[PDB]
RNA sequence: AGCACAGUCUUAACGAUGGAUGUCUUGGUUCCUACAGCGAUGAAGGCCGCAGCAAAAUGCGAUACGCAAUGAAAAUUGCAGUGACUGAAUCAUCAGAAUGCUGAAUGUAAACUACACCAAUUCCCUGGGAAUAGUGGUACUCCUACAGAAA
C-alpha cells in the first residue's frame, strides 16, 4: 500500500486485484469519496447506485453530462456510475469486516487513502471500415482502501541587540 | 468534531503500467579436426498408430514411450503398480529379434482403405494334427543363362 502510516494497529485495509470496471468513473467515484467516514461514504455509495446523489465528474469530464445533483459539491457535471458503486460498495465492505476482524469501531473510521491504479487491459477486437482491426480494450484498476481510526541559538552581540530593541520599544 | 474551491501545470515522496538496464545462459555462430551415403534386403519423406490414468514434442511400430542381449546395477515414482536383498526397477550399450499403411512404390488404381489374376497360405507335433479370405507373388527397362516355338 502506497501510504506513510506509523501505527497500523489503529489502520483497516481493503483492496481489489483487477477490477473489471472503467478505471475512469472508478477514479471518480474514488474522488468522490475520500476522507469521508467510512459509514457516509458507504451511504453516499448506496445512494448512488439507487441514482439520488451523483458523483461529480471532476477530472475526466469529457463529454460527461449537466446534472441537478452537481450543484451539491459546487459543480456542473457528474454521473452515477453503478458498477464501480458496486465494486467499490463490495472493497468498502471488506475493509469494514476487516476492521470489525481487528477492535476499530467503525463509526470512528476514516477513509485515508482511497487509491486506484489502473490495470493490464483485457484485449478484445472490434472491426471497421476498410477490413481493419482495432482494439477494443477494457480499463480494469486495482483499488487500494486505507481506513483509520480518527478523534534555538542565542549569541551575546545578538541578545545584546534584542535588548537594545526592547529598550527603545519602551 | 472541523478545515481545504475545483480543474490545468510543476516538483518531490510513495505506488501502478510496462519490460528497459544489469546479472546470468543445457542456445547460436565461426574456425579446427575426424569420418561419411541411404535405397527393390523397400530409402528419405508422409500418414496412421502405441502409455493404466497421455494432448504436444520426445521415443517407438500390433513384441509399439519399448523386447532380447551386453555393461552398469536398487530403485521407479504425480498416483496406481512393478522390482531388488542379480537376464528382474532404472540407465547406458545395442550387434539379436522385430520394424503398421504408404512413399522410387513396383499387380491395376487413387478425394477409393476400390479392384484384378496366380500360388491357397500358415502354424504345431515326429508322416499326421490344427487353424485362418489370411499370406505371399505379378511394374517397366536391362543383363547372363535356359526353354520351346517363329524366319
Ligand atoms: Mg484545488
Ligand atoms: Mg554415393
Ligand atoms: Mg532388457
Ligand atoms: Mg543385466
Ligand atoms: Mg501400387
Ligand atoms: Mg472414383
Amino acid at each position: 500500500y502506497a501510504k506513510k502510516i506509523r501505527n497500523l494497529g489503529k489502520c483497516a485495509k481493503g483492496a481489489g486485484v483487477d477490477l473489471r470496471v472503467h478505471f475512469k468513473n472508478t477514479y471518480e467515484a474514488a474522488r468522490a469519496i475520500r476522507r469521508m467516514k467510512l459509514l457516509e461514504a458507504k451511504k453516499y455509495l448506496n445512494d448512488v447506485i439507487e441514482k439520488k446523489r451523483c458523483v461529480p465528474f471532476r477530472k475526466y469530464n469529457g463529454g460527461v453530462g449537466r446534472t441537478n445533483q452537481a450543484k451539491e459539491f459546487n459543480h456542473t457535471q457528474g454521473r452515477w456510475p453503478a458498477k464501480s458503486c458496486k465494486f467499490l460498495l463490495n472493497i468498502l465492505d471488506n475493509v469494514q469486516a476487516n476492521a470489525e476482524s481487528r477492535n476499530l469501531d467503525v463509526s470512528k473510521l476514516r477513509l485515508i487513502h482511497v487509491m486506484v491504479n489502473k490495470a493490464r487491459p483485457g484485449r478484445r477486437r472490434t472491426y471497421k471500415a476498410h477490413g481493419r482491426i482495432n482494439p477494443f480494450m477494457s480499463s480494469p484498476c486495482h483499488i487500494q482502501i486505507i481506513a483509520r481510526e480518527i478523534n534555538i541559538s542565542n549569541q551575546n552581540r545578538l541578545k545584546n541587540k534584542s535588548v537594545k530593541k526592547q529598550q527603545t520599544v519602551q
